[PDB]
C-alpha cells in the first residue's frame, strides 16, 4: 500500500511545501495504480 507523508505542520515553508505537493503527486500516480 502506498504510504503517504503527513500534512507539514512547521515544515510547510512554502519551498518545501511545494516538494510535499509535488512528492504527493507521485503519491497519488502510485495510488491510482493501487
Amino acid at each position: 500500500p502506498p504510504t503517504k507523508p503527513t500534512k507539514p505542520g512547521d515544515n510547510a515553508t512554502p519551498e518545501k511545501l511545494a516538494k510535499f505537493q509535488a512528492d504527493l503527486a507521485k503519491f497519488q500516480k502510485d495510488l491510482a495504480d493501487f
